[PDB]
């Protein structure tokens, strides 16, 4: 060996691992979505909206079947491979266009900005292609329907083809913009918090290693909380595609930040935020157990 098809078995493993953690936490990921976008559903009346996580998981199995926890999951397992291909293709290029020729230690802010753009551009590129999967994934999760007769979509494939035959690609991509704003916010917080933090803590390796994990998670959760409102409006807009007239609670991104803060208050933006913290730590934790011989 020295060129034994090495580069791709990682790819397979990397995707197989991704599939496993996503599927493991798919149940809580669905509860977080429901709580997040239920207030804007055609199915969930006001007298069906869940009181929280427990209320939700205690009711879902009975309402739609135990397997419904995995409703919309398929897209989670797919997305990995197509996304990854696109990174091998642009991520590096973006790094050099924006971070090229700048020394992180002698230009902190020019590195902060360049790195945002670097991640912002790449994210926008990948989204551009797999966004639809996130769309379907989110639409299906919100499908609180019971039988295939009280179900908005009979699946991912249908969900895609349906909305399209209803709004072309425009429907399938609602929330795009704000999700791109969100990504930059996520990244600014992720790093912003890791820089201030790297100093407030002992970097001489002296800090067990497991404590190092819990802090990485801590940082992933903080970053995820700061950009959560953006995720919230993003999802709320996805909900609209296909809903021709009447119920249209939102018309545009601004129309969304608007209605919410008004009708739902200053926090509706964080509906599912805690659930999303659990989903994230749970996932990172699954990747831990996964590393078995
Ligand atoms: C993958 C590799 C990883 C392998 C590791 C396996 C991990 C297991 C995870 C699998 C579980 C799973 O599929 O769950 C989803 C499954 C379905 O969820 P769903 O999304 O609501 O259902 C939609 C229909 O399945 C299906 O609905 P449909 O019939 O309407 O859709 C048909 C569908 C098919 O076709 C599409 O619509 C796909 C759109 C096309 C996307 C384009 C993709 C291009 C890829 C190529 C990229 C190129 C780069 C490569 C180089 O959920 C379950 O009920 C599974 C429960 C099992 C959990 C067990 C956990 C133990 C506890
Ligand atoms: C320090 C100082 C600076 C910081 C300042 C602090 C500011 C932070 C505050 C942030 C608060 C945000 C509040 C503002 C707000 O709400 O604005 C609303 C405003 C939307 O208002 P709206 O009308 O009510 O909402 C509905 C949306 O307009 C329309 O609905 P939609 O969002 O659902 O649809 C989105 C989509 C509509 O979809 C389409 O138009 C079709 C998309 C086709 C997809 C199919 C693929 C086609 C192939 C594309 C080629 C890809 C190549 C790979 O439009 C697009 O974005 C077009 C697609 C773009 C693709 C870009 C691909 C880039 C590839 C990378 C190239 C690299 C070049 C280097 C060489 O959001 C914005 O879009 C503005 C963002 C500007 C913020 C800038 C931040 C300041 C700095
Ligand atoms: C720390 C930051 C967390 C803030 C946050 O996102 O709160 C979520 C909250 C929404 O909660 P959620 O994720 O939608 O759903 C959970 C239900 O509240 C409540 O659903 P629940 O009643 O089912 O959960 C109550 C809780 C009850 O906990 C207990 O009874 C004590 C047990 C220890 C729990 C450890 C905490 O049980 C759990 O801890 C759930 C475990 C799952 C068991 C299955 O969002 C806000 O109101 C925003 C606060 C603003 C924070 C801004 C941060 C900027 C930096
Ligand atoms: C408005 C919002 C909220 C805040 C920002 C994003 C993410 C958290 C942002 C995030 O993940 C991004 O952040 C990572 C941390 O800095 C960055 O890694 S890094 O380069 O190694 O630093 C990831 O890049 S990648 O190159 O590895 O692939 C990047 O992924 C993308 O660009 C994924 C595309 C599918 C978009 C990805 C993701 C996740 O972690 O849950 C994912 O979908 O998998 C998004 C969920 C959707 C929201 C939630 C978007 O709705």
């Amino acid at each position: 060996s020295d060129q034994a098809l090495s580069f791709l078995k990682d790819f397979l493993a990397g995707g197989v691992a991704a599939a496993i953690s996503k599927t493991a936490v798919a149940p809580i990921e669905r509860v977080k979505l429901l709580l997040q976008v239920q207030h804007a559903s055609k199915q969930i009346s006001a007298e069906k909206q869940y009181k929280g996580i427990i209320d939700c998981v205690v009711r879902i199995p009975k309402e739609q079947g135990f397997l419904s926890f995995w409703r919309g999951n398929l897209a989670n397992v797919i997305r990995y491979f197509p996304t990854q291909a696109l990174n091998f293709a642009f991520k590096d290029k973006y790094k050099q266009i924006f971070l090229g020729g700048v020394d992180r230690h002698k230009q902190f802010w020019r590195y902060f900005a360049g790195n945002l753009a670097s991640g912002g551009a790449a994210g926008a590129t990948s989204l551009c292609f797999v966004y639809p999967l996130d769309f379907a994934r989110t639409r299906l999760a919100a499908d609180v329907g019971k039988g295939a007769a009280q179900r908005e979509f009979t699946g991912l494939g249908n969900c895609i083809t349906k909305i399209f035959k209803s709004d072309g690609l425009r429907g399938l991509y609602q929330g795009f913009n704000v999700s791109v704003q969100g990504i930059i916010i996520y990244r600014a917080a992720y790093f912003g918090v890791y820089d201030t933090a790297k100093g407030m803590l002992p970097d001489p390796k002296n800090v067990h290693i497991i404590v190092s994990w819990m802090i990485a998670q801590t940082v992933t959760a903080v970053a995820g909380l700061v950009s959560y409102p953006f995720d919230t409006v993003r999802r709320r807009m996805m909900m609209q595609s296909g809903r021709k007239g009447a119920d249209i609670m939102y018309t545009g991104t601004v129309d969304c930040w608007r209605k919410i803060a008004k009708d739902e208050g200053p926090k509706a933006f964080f509906k599912g935020a805690w659930s999303n913290v659990l989903r994230g730590m749970g996932g990172a934790f699954v990747l831990v157990l996964y590393d078995e011989i």
